[PDB]
């Protein structure tokens, strides 16, 4: 145990936001004042030790453009308290109606924050692994937040997301996020369309194997489409540092 643990007693949740395989998510209040998302270990899924060490990750993880850890009661039912994001996953609100009317200076303001979360995790030396929209949640003013550390491991699947050297070899390296991301721009850029659309998993695989990279999305600039290829670079020394893409996408309307 430790000084992250809080009591039971002082949460109520109150409203299911989602689920997933693996728990759920709540909002709820800490304390009666502070009004937070839970996410809740159903007893079947998992062993307790596993939903933790995603907390134990956030304990070490501290970055404004990284959800924050509020605290947790380890004695299952785990709860995993945090800040609350008002607007949820950033691809339902993208896939939304609000999400319809954004425009392309928006969408890259949005990277840039996303963008700036990994610039931590970077020099921080650890791997999300699970970057894509559905894992980014959207705070009031559009305020972007990177969520799910489950995988998170510092550096000793969703295969659509997922750098090649990563899904076949199970080389994780911040390189293959960057991978992650550049798909993740095309979520973004596609008003969250699915990657590799008519594409099943084998069939993908074998396409960026075989050197396939997706096509500039309308209404995507090249140069915003060059630099996801950047990311799709099949040699992970060729893929951009997330500090860069950050300090280039902050420039971006300039
Ligand atoms: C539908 P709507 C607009 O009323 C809505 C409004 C606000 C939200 N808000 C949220 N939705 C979801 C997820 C739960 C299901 C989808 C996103 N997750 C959230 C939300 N706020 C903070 N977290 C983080 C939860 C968490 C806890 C521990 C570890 C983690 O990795 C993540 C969600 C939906």
């Amino acid at each position: 145990k430790d000084a992250w643990e809080i009591p039971r007693e002082s949460l109520r949740l109150e409203v299911k936001l989602g689920q997933g395989c693996f728990g759920e998510v709540w909002m709820g209040t800490w304390n009666g004042t502070t009004r937070v998302a839970i996410k809740t270990l159903k007893p079947g899924t998992m062993s307790p030790e596993a939903f933790l060490q995603e907390a134990q990750v956030m304990k070490k993880l501290r970055h404004e453009k990284l959800v924050q850890l509020y605290a947790v009661v380890s004695e299952e039912p785990i709860y995993i308290v945090t800040e609350y994001m008002s607007k949820g996953s950033l691809l339902d609100f993208l896939k939304g109606e609000t999400g319809k009317y954004l425009r392309l200076p928006q969408l890259v303001d949005m990277a840039a924050q996303i963008a700036s979360g990994m610039a931590y995790v970077e020099r921080m030396n650890y791997v999300h692994r699970d970057l894509r929209a559905a894992n980014i949640l959207v705070g009031e003013n559009l305020v972007c937040k990177v969520a799910d550390f489950g995988l998170a491991r510092l550096i000793e699947f969703p295969i659509k997301w997922t750098a090649p050297e990563a899904a076949l070899y199970g080389r994780f390296t911040i390189k293959s996020d960057v991978w992650s991301f550049g798909i993740l721009l095309t979520e973004l850029t596609t008003k969250g369309r699915v990657p590799y659309p008519g594409m099943v998993n084998r069939e993908v695989l074998d396409q960026v194997e075989r050197g396939y990279r997706m096509p500039c999305p309308p209404e995507c600039p090249e140069s915003l489409h060059d630099l996801m290829c950047q990311c799709w670079r099949k040699e992970p020394e060729e893929r951009p540092t997330f500090e860069y893409l950050q300090a280039f996408l902050e420039d971006y309307f300039t």
